C-alpha cells in the first residue's frame, strides 16, 4: 500500500516524484526498464568523460535504446540468393513486423525507450517554452492570467531541469553563427542560444540534465532525506489499472515483476501514469478505456472516446552545412598576418582593445594563439571550441522551431573528410494540426514484445496548413542555412522519417470539457470522471506545437501535483 | 598505501582482484572509465530484458564504447561543395587523425573501451582453450607436465567465468547446424557447442558472464565480506609507474583523478597492469620502458627492448548464410502433413517414439505445435528458438578458430527481408606469426585524447604461412558454409578490417628468457628484472593463436597470482 | 520533375587549362591538366543565391524526391567549358586569342 | 547509358582511397602510385573533375 504510485521513471514521472515525495507522500515508482546509467540513477548517459571526449559515438547509445513502435511487413525482393537456400513463396509476417500496420499510414520513426530515466538518459536537453499559439490553455478568457500561470509553471520546470541560456556564451563557432544570423535577420527575427537543461563544469565538459536532475531516484528514508518515503522498482511491467464500476476511481494497479515472474496488485490513493505517449495509451486500453482493435466509429468507445485520436507528430527537416569562406575569414578579421605559415617570417598579431576591432579581446587572443601555435592548421578556430547552439524560436510569421547546432551524428567516410569545426546541423520542426482521423490503436490479435496489445498507427500529415507550413519550413531552412554555408554532401536538405523526432503528442489529450474539447484529461491532468487517476507527458498536449515538448509537459505535471496536494492527504509516517 | 594496486577493471584485472582480495591482501583498483552497467558493477550490458528481447540493437552498444586506436589522415576528395564553403588546399591533420600513422601499415579496426568491466561488458563470451600449437609453454621439456599445468589453470578460469557447453542444447537451429556438420565431416573434424561464459536462466534468457562474474567489484569490507579489503576508483587515469634506479622495483604509481583534477602517487607492495594490450604498453612507455618515438633499431631501448614488437592480430573472415531447403525440410521430416495450411483439412502429425523417426520427441513436439498453431508461418522452427552456437576447434589440419552462430548484427533493409531463423553467421579466425617488425609504438610529439603518447601501428600480415593459411581459411569457410546454405546477399565472404577482431596480442610478450625468447615478462607474468611488477592480458601471449584469447590470459593471471601469494605477505587487517 | 540551375563564372587569369610536357593522354598527345577554382566574390555568392532560388521555386511545384535533394554537381559535369581560346577586340587589352571573326 | 558511354574524363587525379579488407595474400603497393589512367600533374583540389 502506497499513497502515490507512479508508472514510469522518465522526467515526467520524476516530476511527480519530486513534488510528491517532497510533500511527504509515501511514493512507489515502477519502471519496466532497468538501472543502467551508473550510480546516479536515471542520469544522462552523455555525462561520462569518454562521451564528452567523443560526442559522435553517442548516436550509438541513442540507437541502442530506441525500439521501433510499429514496423510493417517487409516486401523487398532478394533475388540473388543461392538456389539451395530456402525461400517462402510470399512475404509472410516475420522479423517482428506488425501485420496490422499499413506501411503508408505509419509513423515509421516512432520508437520507445525502456530504461530507468526514460528518454532523458539520451535526450538533447533543449527546453524552450511554448508561445501562446502552441500552448494549451490553463485559464479561459483571460490571456494575461493564462500567461501568468504558464510563467510560474515554466519557471519552476526550468529550475528543476537547470535550464540555462549561457553555457555556450564563449564559443567562437556559436557566436560566429549567432552573430551572422542576428545581423542577417535584423528587424525581422530574433536569435538566441537554445535553452538547454545543462550545467557547464569546465571549458570542455557540460553536465547534461536528466530525470536524475529532477529527482535522484534514491530509495527513502535515507540519511539525506530521513523523513521522505520513496521506493523505485525497476524491471516491473505495469499491466492494467482496475476501475471501479462507476468509473470514478482506480482501485489497484496490476504489476508483473519481470525478474521473478510474480504478478501482484498494488494499492494506492493516487495513480499516476507517466509511461510515455504510446505506453500510457496502451495501459489505458488494457484497462478498459477506449477500445481494443481497429477503430470503428460506427460504435465509438463509451469510456474516453477521444483516447488515441487527434495524435500529432512534428515534421522534421534536416541538413548540415560547411561554413562559408566569408565567415571563416571574418574570425580572423582583426589580425595582421605576415609571412607564410610554417616559415621563419610568419606572424599573426592584433591590437587589443582597439575601437575598430570587430571582436572582443577574448576572441582575438584565442584566435591569435591558435594560429601562431598551430601553423599546420589552416583554420582560425581552436580545436576544443564548443559547438553552436542557436535558435530563432517559433513565431506566427515563422511557425516552426529551429535548432542550429551540433548533435551526435554518424558521419560517413566522405563526410569525415570535412573538418568538424566547419560543420553545423540544422533541424527545423513543424507543427501538426490535431485531426480526429489520426489514431494510435492497439491490436486485439497481435501482441508486442512484452505481450501487451500491439500498437498500430493510422497516421497521415494533415492536408492544409500543416502540410503547407512543412514546405514553407523546408524553404526557410534552405534560405537561412545559406547565410552560414553551403550544404554538406550527404546531408542535403531533407525530411526525416515520420516520428523519428520523438515528440508524439495528443494521444491522451487535455482540455476543459471532455466532449466539447474532445479530450481525455482536464487541466489538472486528471482523467475525466476519475477522482484519483492522473496522466503525465506529451500525450496530454492537445495543440499543434513545433517546439520540443518536455518542458511544457513537466509544467503541466507540476500543476497536476498542486491539485494532488490540494486533494489528498499523505499517510502518517 | 595498499598491498596490491591493479590498473584496469576488465576481466583480467578482476582475476587478480578475485585471487588477491580472497587471499587477504589490501587491494586498490583504478580504472580510467566509469561505472555505467547498472548496480552490478562491471556486469554484461546484454543482460537487460530489453537486450534479450532485441539482440541486434546490441551492436549499437558495442560500437558506442569502441574508440579507434589510430586513424590515419583522411584524403578523400569532396568536390560537390558549394563554392561559398571554406575549404583547405591540402588534406591537413584533422578530426582526430594520427599524422604518425601510415594508412597502409595500420590495424584500422583496433579499438579500446574505457568503462568499468572493460570489454567484458560487451564481449561475445566465447572461451575456448588453446591446444598445444597455439599455447605458450609453462613447463619446458615435459609436454605432459605442461598440459597438466594448463588443465589446472584453464579449469579454474572456466569456473571463474562460468564457462559451459550446454546452454544451447535444446535449440532446433543449433542442433540442425551442428548435426549437419558432424555428419558432413564424419571421420575428419569434430564439432561442438562454442564454450560460452554464460548461464541460461530461462528458455529465452541467458545471463552472459563478465568481469562482474569473476569479481563483484564491491568495496570491502562489507557485510558479506567483512574481512576483505578492496576499493575501486573509477575515472582515474594511471599515468606512470616509478622505477627505482636499478630497475628492480616499482616505487609508486602516478594517478590523475579525472573528476577532481587532482594528481597523486599511490604506494603499493605489488603493482599489476591490466589496462589492455595497447594501454599497458602505453603506460610502460610513459614510465621509461622501451622507447618513445618512432622505432630505430640503430639504437634499441635498454629497458625491455622487445616491448611493443612481435605484435599479433588475427585475420578474420565473415559471411552469413540463408539455410538450405534440404535442412529446413529435414526439420519436419518425421511429420505427416495433409491438406493446405489455413484450410479446414490441414493437419501435421508424427508418431512419438517411433524407431524410424530422425528426431527426438522434444524436437517433433515443438515443430508440430508450431506448424499447427502458426499456419500463416511457412517455417517449421519455433519463433523463440535460440540461435546456433557451433564450432570446430583449431587443429593442425585446420589451423583457425570457427564460430558458426549468431551475434548482434546491424541488418540492412534488404537483409531484413530474410527471416531471421534462416540466418547463420560464420566467423573464422586465423593465427598470425609474431614478427619483430610488427610494432606498436608511441609518438613523442602527438598525444591521444587523454594526453598520453599517441599509439601508432607499423603492421602488416606476415608473408609465408600466416598469409597462406588466411586464404586456406577463407576457402574453408566457403566450403563449410555451403553445407548449411547459400550466402546472404550483403554478407558474402569477406575479410574484415585488420584489428576489428580485438584479439591483439604479443605487445608485452611472455617467455622464459628475456633475450633468447625476445620477451618482456616471464611465466609468472613478472616483468624481467622487477620484483614487484606484473602485466596481465592478451599482450602476454607470445604465440600465433586463432582462438579467442581471454580464457588463456585469465589462466596466465591465475598463475601470476599464485606467484604473488608465494612471495608477498598481506598486511595485518 | 528535374531542376537544373546553371550559374555564371567570372573569367579569371588564374583559372587555367594547361598541358603536361611529360605525361601524355590516351592518344599520346600532351595531357590536359586543370588549375581551377570557382572565383571568390560575385560568382560564388551568386552560386549560393541560385541554390536558394532553386529551393524556393521548386517548392511551388512539390517536395524533393529522396535521393535527389538539392545539391551541387561535380565541377565540369555540366560540359559548358568556355574561355579556353577566348574572343575579344584587342589581343592585349581584352586578353584574348581570337578576334570577332574567330580569327586567331 | 549512351551519354556516359561516350564521355571520357579529361583529368583524373591519383586515387588515394585505402582498401584494407583485402586478403593477406593479395599483392599491394606501399604507396598510392600513379595508376589506372590517373594524371599525376593534377591537384585533386584544383580540378574540373566532371569535365569530359
Ligand atoms: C530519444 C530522444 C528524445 C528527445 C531528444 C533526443 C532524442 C534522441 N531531444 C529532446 C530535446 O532536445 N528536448 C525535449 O524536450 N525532448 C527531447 N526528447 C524527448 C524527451 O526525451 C521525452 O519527451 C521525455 O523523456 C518524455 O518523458 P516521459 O517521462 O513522459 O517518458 P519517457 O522518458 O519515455 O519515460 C517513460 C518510461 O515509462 C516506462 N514504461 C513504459 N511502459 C511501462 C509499463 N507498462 N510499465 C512500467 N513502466 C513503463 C519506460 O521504461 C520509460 O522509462
Ligand atoms: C569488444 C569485444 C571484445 C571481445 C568480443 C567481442 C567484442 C565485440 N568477443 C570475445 C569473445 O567472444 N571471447 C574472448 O575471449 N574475447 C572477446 N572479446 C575480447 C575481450 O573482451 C578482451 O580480450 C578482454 O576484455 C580483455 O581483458 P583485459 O582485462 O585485459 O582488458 P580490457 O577489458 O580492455 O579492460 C582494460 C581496462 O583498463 C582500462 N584502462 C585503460 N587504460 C588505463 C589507464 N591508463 N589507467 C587506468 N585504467 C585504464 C580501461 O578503461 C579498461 O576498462
Amino acid at each position: 500500500k502506497y499513497d502515490v504510485v507512479i508508472v514510469g521513471s522518465g522526467p515526467i514521472g520524476c516530476t511527480y516524484a519530486r513534488e510528491l515525495v517532497g510533500a511527504g507522500y509515501k511514493v512507489a515508482m515502477f519502471d519496466i526498464g532497468e538501472i543502467d546509467s551508473g550510480l546516479k540513477i536515471g542520469a544522462h548517459k552523455k555525462n561520462t568523460v569518454e562521451y564528452q571526449k567523443n560526442i559522435d559515438k553517442f548516436v550509438n547509445v541513442i540507437q541502442g535504446q530506441l525500439m521501433s513502435v510499429s514496423v510493417p511487413v517487409n516486401t523487398l525482393v532478394v533475388d540473388t540468393l543461392s538456389p539451395t537456400s530456402w525461400q517462402a513463396s510470399t512475404f509472410f509476417v516475420r522479423n517482428g513486423s506488425n501485420p496490422e500496420q499499413d506501411p503508408l499510414r505509419n509513423l515509421s520513426g516512432q520508437a520507445v525507450t525502456r530504461v530507468v530515466g526514460g528518454m532523458s538518459t539520451h535526450w538533447t536537453c533543449a527546453t524552450p517554452r511554448f508561445d501562446r499559439e502552441q500552448r494549451p490553455l490553463l485559464v479561459k478568457d483571460d490571456a494575461d492570467a493564462d500567461d501568468a500561470e504558464w510563467d510560474r509553471l515554466y519557471t519552476k520546470a526550468e529550475s528543476y531541469f537547470q535550464t540555462g541560456t549561457d553555457q555556450f556564451k564563449e564559443s567562437i563557432r556559436h557566436n560566429l553563427v549567432l552573430n551572422k544570423l542576428t545581423e542577417e535577420y535584423k528587424g525581422q527575427r530574433d536569435f538566441q542560444q537554445i535553452p538547454l537543461a545543462a550545467t557547464r563544469r569546465s571549458p570542455t565538459f557540460v553536465e547534461w540534465s536528466s530525470a536524475n536532475t529532477v529527482f535522484d531516484l534514491q530509495n527513502r528514508p535515507n540519511t539525506d532525506a530521513p523523513e521522505e518515503r520513496f521506493n523505485l522498482f525497476p524491471a516491473v511491467a505495469c499491466e492494467r489499472v482496475v476501475r471501479n464500476a462507476l468509473n470514478s476511481e482506480i482501485e489497484s494497479l496490476h504489476i508483473h515483476d519481470l525478474i521473478s515472474g510474480d504478478r501482484f496488485e498494488i494499492k494506492a490513493d493516487v495513480y499516476v501514469l507517466t509511461a510515455g505517449a504510446v505506453h500510457n495509451t496502451q495501459l489505458l486500453v488494457n484497462s478498459g478505456f477506449g477500445q481494443l482493435g481497429r477503430p470503428n466509429p460506427a460504435n465509438p468507445p463509451e469510456l474516453l472516446p477521444s483516447l488515441g485520436s487527434y495524435i500529432t507528430e512534428q515534421s522534421l527537416v534536416f541538413c548540415q552545412t560547411v561554413m562559408s569562406t566569408e565567415l571563416i575569414d571574418s574570425v580572423k578579421s582583426d589580425m595582421t598576418i605576415r609571412g607564410t605559415p610554417g616559415e621563419l617570417t610568419y606572424s599573426v598579431t592584433y591590437t587589443p582593445g582597439a575601437s575598430t576591432n570587430k571582436h572582443p579581446d577574448w576572441w582575438n587572443e584565442k584566435v591569435k594563439n591558435h594560429m601562431m601555435q598551430h601553423q599546420e592548421d589552416p583554420l582560425p578556430i581552436p580545436f576544443e571550441d564548443p559547438e553552436p547552439q542557436v535558435t530563432t524560436l517559433f513565431q506566427p510569421s515563422h511557425p516552426w522551431h529551429t535548432q542550429i547546432h551540433r548533435d551526435a551524428f554518424s558521419y560517413g567516410a566522405v563526410q569525415q573528410s570535412i573538418d568538424s569545426r566547419l560543420i553545423v546541423d540544422w533541424r527545423f520542426f513543424g507543427r501538426t494540426e490535431p485531426k480526429e482521423e489520426n489514431k494510435l490503436w492497439f491490436s486485439d490479435k497481435i501482441t508486442d514484445a512484452y505481450n501487451m496489445p500491439q500498437p498500430t498507427f493510422d497516421f497521415r500529415f494533415p492536408a492544409g496548413r500543416t502540410s503547407k507550413e512543412a514546405e514553407d519550413m523546408m524553404t526557410d531552412m534552405c534560405v537561412m542555412s545559406a547565410k552560414i554555408g553551403g550544404f554538406l554532401p550527404g546531408s542535403w536538405p531533407q525530411f526525416m522519417k515520420p516520428g523519428l523526432v520523438l515528440h508524439l503528442g495528443g494521444t491522451h489529450r487535455m482540455g476543459f470539457d471532455e466532449k466539447e474539447d474532445n479530450c481525455c484529461v482536464n487541466t489538472d491532468s486528471r482523467v475525466f470522471g476519475f477522482k484519483n487517476l492522473f496522466l503525465g507527458g506529451c500525450g496530454n498536449i492537445p495543440t499543434a506545437y513545433g517546439a520540443n515538448p518536455t518542458l511544457t509537459a513537466m509544467s503541466l505535471a507540476i500543476k497536476s501535483c498542486e491539485y494532488i496536494k490540494q486533494n489528498f492527504t499523505p499517510s502518517p509516517f
